[PDB]
């Protein structure tokens, strides 16, 4: 859910 960084969506993003 492309954003700020995480661990959520992408692999990468946060929803």
């Amino acid at each position: 859910g492309s954003k700020y960084s995480d661990t959520a969506d992408e692999s990468s993003y946060r929803w």
